[PDB]
């Protein structure tokens, strides 16, 4: 009897259902309920959509109303492990059945039901679909505005509901958001509509189970469009204007001064939007997120206030430290007034060593990914510091192997001075293009060249017999190291080509030599020159951003280097909006555009300018 | 731009050559499952592929199984 009424709702029969229901009612409550997954017959027909689904749903609801049991019928959850809270309303909203969802809601459906199943909360984003574990969140994420508006105005809907992840509807809309290519802008429209309908700040100030607001979650997840909307959110109506983050102080002609809120944006509230945008690394759209209105301006003013002098001081101190290290190492005996130089070398090497040590100890293993584009200089500065430390450590005792570490420290220190080229723009582009080139195609060329060099070196060294008596300079390709050195000298264009070696097969020796000449000088090196042209072509446009990312990292690191005092150099003013208490911060930005030509109503101050 | 394909052509050639190198046994590593369609006999093989797209927004009628996932 159960299988007959369960297999008939899928096909959508309007006349067989009543006949199968009258005898079922007269047989006798645990009748129309599956015993494995709890799939009730009401929601059983929702997945199989037929033109007669609405009719049989109405008959099922009427039969439930006529036998005085409706609470257990329409508020029936699942039982499986993968589905712990899926109901009739969830699957009806997903099937784009607004009329069926309205009929279920008007009959007493569980609006605040949580679909906390394992399928609903995926871990690999391939076997599941996360929407917020709420029918309202599902309607918002599936571009169903009519269902959302039908759900907000209700007597028991909880907009501020938090699922098992701590997320809310705004958090879920942030997570499911994407760029314009993959999906449309409906998420931003849904975010705006739900936030305006709620009319409160508790939705955007609620932290999930990660210590993140939806604004901070949008900054962390890489959602540049949602962050752009929230950061520059201006609301024209006066009934709810405290929900805005940007306020137009005045607008005189094509010149407008806007105030940007900096509550959790400026790096003064632990986890801020600027710090999250800059320091995190597991995103690809990091460059376009820093181009927004408040973040760019804040980075500019920070650089023009304290980061410029700090970077110049660090450059000068490292340059003087390298100069005096070079002077005291090259002018070794092989000095009371000259003792200050070596003492300063030791002190500054220890300072760099401890600074890099504490900067490596808390360094994440996520920024160590990609190809050393954000932590390589930390390692080389630490290596140079410990090289100087070990050099003086072996110099204090009677260790002859102390000059090697000192000379390596000089070479690395003068190589590490190219880090400071990021202060200027053009040298910054040059440095990051050095980075991409030396990791992309210099390494491949080195790998292939070393394979050819060692193979041909060991092939040529085997074609020469031993030298006769009273003779040692018979052939330059004597051993394997000698043949490798000769091929390396030939590659760089040094020396003289001698073919009269002590080879028993001089023709094969010349053939292998010419083959090496072609493969390296004609093919490998010239193709390398051709390849790094393509590299500098691609990174030609991808250089005004990555350099600015490095600059932003240096600005934030320099600001973190400041103590608890001396950091009282906040952005701009205190007055931000019309709120009578807690004006927080603001950031004046002036914009010029000659295309709108509209009457200014959202203006705040009648008198423009200061 | 004509390097992400030719290399994959060489990779596919090596994959097929390596599979042909396998003996009559040890080749029992077929793609995925047996159940493919509603046909009562000779279900043959199948290959589960998951796709994500946020542009259709249509009611699913050609679906086969009511319970998603495993
Ligand atoms: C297109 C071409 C350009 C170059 C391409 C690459 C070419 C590379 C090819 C190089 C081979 C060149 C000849 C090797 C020497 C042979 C003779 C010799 O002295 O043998 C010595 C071995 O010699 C070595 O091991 C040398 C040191 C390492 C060589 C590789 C450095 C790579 C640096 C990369 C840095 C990172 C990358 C840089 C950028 C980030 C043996 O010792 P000896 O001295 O004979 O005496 C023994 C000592 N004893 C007596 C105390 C016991
Ligand atoms: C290997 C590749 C090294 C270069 C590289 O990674 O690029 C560097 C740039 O490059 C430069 O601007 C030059 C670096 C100095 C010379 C590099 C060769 C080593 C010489 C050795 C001579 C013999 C000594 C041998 C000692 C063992 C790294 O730049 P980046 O990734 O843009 O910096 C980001 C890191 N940060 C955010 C923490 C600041
Ligand atoms: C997660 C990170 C947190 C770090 C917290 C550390 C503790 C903080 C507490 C205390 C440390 C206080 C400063 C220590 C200075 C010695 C350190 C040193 O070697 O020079 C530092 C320079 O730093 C300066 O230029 C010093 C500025 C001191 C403050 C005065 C500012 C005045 C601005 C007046 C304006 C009007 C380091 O320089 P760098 O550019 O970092 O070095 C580059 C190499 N790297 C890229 C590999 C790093
Ligand atoms: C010169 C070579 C010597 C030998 C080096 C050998 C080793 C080679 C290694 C490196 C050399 C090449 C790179 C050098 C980078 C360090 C300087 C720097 O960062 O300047 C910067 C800060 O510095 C100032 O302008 C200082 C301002 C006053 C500070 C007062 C402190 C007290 C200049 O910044 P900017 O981007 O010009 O300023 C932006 C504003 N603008 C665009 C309107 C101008
Ligand atoms: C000591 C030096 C060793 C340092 C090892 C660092 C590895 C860096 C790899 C790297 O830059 O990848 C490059 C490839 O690079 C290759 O294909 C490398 C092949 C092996 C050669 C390694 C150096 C040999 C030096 C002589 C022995 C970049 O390749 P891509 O196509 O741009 O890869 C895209 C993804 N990626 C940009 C995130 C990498
Ligand atoms: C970076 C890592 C890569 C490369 C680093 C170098 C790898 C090999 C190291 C050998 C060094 C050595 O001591 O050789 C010795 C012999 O050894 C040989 O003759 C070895 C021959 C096979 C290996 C090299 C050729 C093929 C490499 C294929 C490419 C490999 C992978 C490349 C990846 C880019 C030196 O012999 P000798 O100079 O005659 O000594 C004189 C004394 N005697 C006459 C008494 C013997
Ligand atoms: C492969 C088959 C064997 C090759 C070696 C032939 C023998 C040889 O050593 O001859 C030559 C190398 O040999 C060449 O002339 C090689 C030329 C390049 C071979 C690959 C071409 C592509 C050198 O031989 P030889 O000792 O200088 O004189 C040969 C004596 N005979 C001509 C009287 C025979």
């Amino acid at each position: 009897l159960k299988k007959r009424i369960f297999a008939a709702v899928s096909e959508g029969c309007v006349e067989e259902l009543v006949e199968l229901l009258v005898e079922l009612q007269e047989l006798c409550m645990h009748k129309l309920t599956a015993s494995d997954t709890g799939k009730t017959c009401l929601m059983k027909a929702l997945l199989n959509i037929n033109p007669n689904t609405k009719e049989i749903v109405r008959i099922l609801l009427a039969f439930a109303e006529e036998n005085d049991i409706l609470g257990r019928f329409i508020n029936a959850e699942y039982t499986e492990e993968a589905y712990e809270g899926q109901t009739a309303l969830n699957i009806a909203i997903e099937r784009r059945q607004g009329d069926i969802a309205a009929l279920l809601i008007a009959a007493g459906a569980d609006v605040n039901a949580h679909a906390k199943g394992a399928f609903f909360n995926p871990k690999y984003q391939h076997e599941g679909f996360y929407f917020g574990e709420t029918p309202l969140a599902l309607a918002a994420c599936t571009n169903q505005p009519e269902i959302v508006q039908l759900l907000m105005e209700h007597e028991q809907t909880d907009i501020t509901s938090r699922d098992s992840r701590g997320n809310n509807i705004l958090h879920a809309l942030v997570t499911v958001a994407e760029d314009f290519k993959t999906q449309n802008d409906f998420v931003k429209r849904m975010y705006d509509m739900i936030l305006l309908r709620s009319g409160n700040w508790e939705l955007e100030t609620t932290r999930n189970n990660d210590g993140l607001t939806p604004l901070q979650l949008a900054a962390k997840m890489g959602k540049a469009e949602i962050l752009k909307y929230i950061l520059s959110r201006e609301i024209k109506e006066k009934r709810l204007r405290s929900l805005s983050r940007k306020f137009t102080d005045w607008a005189y002609g094509p010149v407008s001064s806007s105030l940007y809120d900096l509550t959790n944006v400026d790096t003064t509230t632990d986890n801020s939007v600027l710090e999250i945008t800059v320091y995190n690394t597991n995103i690809d759209n990091r460059h376009e997120m820093l181009t927004l209105e408040p973040l760019h301006t804040l980075l500019h003013m920070k650089w023009k206030k304290f980061a410029k002098h700090m970077f110049f001081l660090s450059f000068c101190f490292y340059f003087f430290y390298n100069i005096t290290l070079t002077l005291v190492s090259y002018y070794r005996p092989r000095g009371w007034l000259q003792l200050l130089g070596r003492m300063f070398v030791l002190i500054w090497a220890m300072c760099i060593s401890v600074k890099e040590g504490i900067a490596i100890f808390l360094l994440r293993p996520s920024d160590l990914q990609s190809i050393l584009s954000d932590a390589w200089f930390h390692f080389v500065f630490f290596i140079q510091a410990v090289l100087v430390i070990l050099s003086v450590f072996l110099y204090l005792f009677a260790y002859k192997e102390y000059l090697a570490c000192l000379v390596l420290a000089m070479a690395l220190g003068w190589a590490n001075m190219l880090y400071y080229t990021r202060g200027f723009q053009s040298m910054g582009m040059y440095s990051v293009m050095i980075q991409k080139v030396i990791l992309h195609d210099v390494l491949k060329f080195l790998f292939v060249y070393i394979v050819f060099l060692l193979g041909f070196g060991v092939a040529l060294a085997s074609l020469i017999e031993k030298c006769p008596k009273d003779n040692k300079d018979c052939s330059s390709y004597g051993s394997f190291s000698d043949a490798v050195l000769e091929l390396f000298k030939l590659t760089i264009g040094l020396g003289d080509l001698n073919i009269q070696q002590n080879s028993k097969y001089p023709i094969l020796f010349l053939f292998l030599l010419i083959t090496y000449v072609i493969l390296t000088f004609v093919l490998l090196l010239n193709m390398l020159i051709a390849l790094m042209g393509e590299t500098v072509e691609n990174v030609s446009k991808e250089s005004e951003r990555i350099w600015r990312l490095q600059r932003a990292r240096t600005i934030l690191e320099f600001e973190k280097m400041l103590p608890e005092w001396l950091r009282s150099r906040f952005r701009m003013g205190e007055l931000c909006k019309v709120a009578e208490d807690d004006f927080r911060l603001c950031l004046r930005i002036n914009e010029v555009k000659w295309t709108e030509w509209k009457t200014h109503v959202s203006f705040l101050n009648e008198d423009p300018g200061p």
